[PDB]
């Protein structure tokens, strides 16, 4: 989901809710944000599922992606986040 773009920061929202933490990787290459989520088969109520996704954002110009952190909250959001240079 969310792409938040204020002056001073930058941040963007993902729900993981299917994927635990270790199923998730996230990679800068340049001033693109990679995130990588796989799971292996798996039970659930409706049977069994495996999935896998690989999604791809923009990060603005005006910022350092040494500077770019991540977290993760307990509803299973990812938050991709970092400080404007400007």
């Amino acid at each position: 989901m969310e792409m938040r773009l204020e002056k001073d920061r930058f941040s963007v929202n993902l729900d993981v809710k299917h994927f635990s933490p270790e199923e998730l990787k996230v990679k800068v290459l340049g001033d693109v944000i990679e995130v990588h989520g796989k799971h292996e088969e798996r039970q659930d109520e409706h049977g069994f599922i495996s999935r896998e996704f690989h999604r791809k954002y923009r990060i603005p110009a005006d910022v350092d992606p040494l500077t770019i952190t991540s977290s993760m909250s307990s509803d299973g959001v990812l938050t991709v986040n970092g400080p404007r240079k400007q």
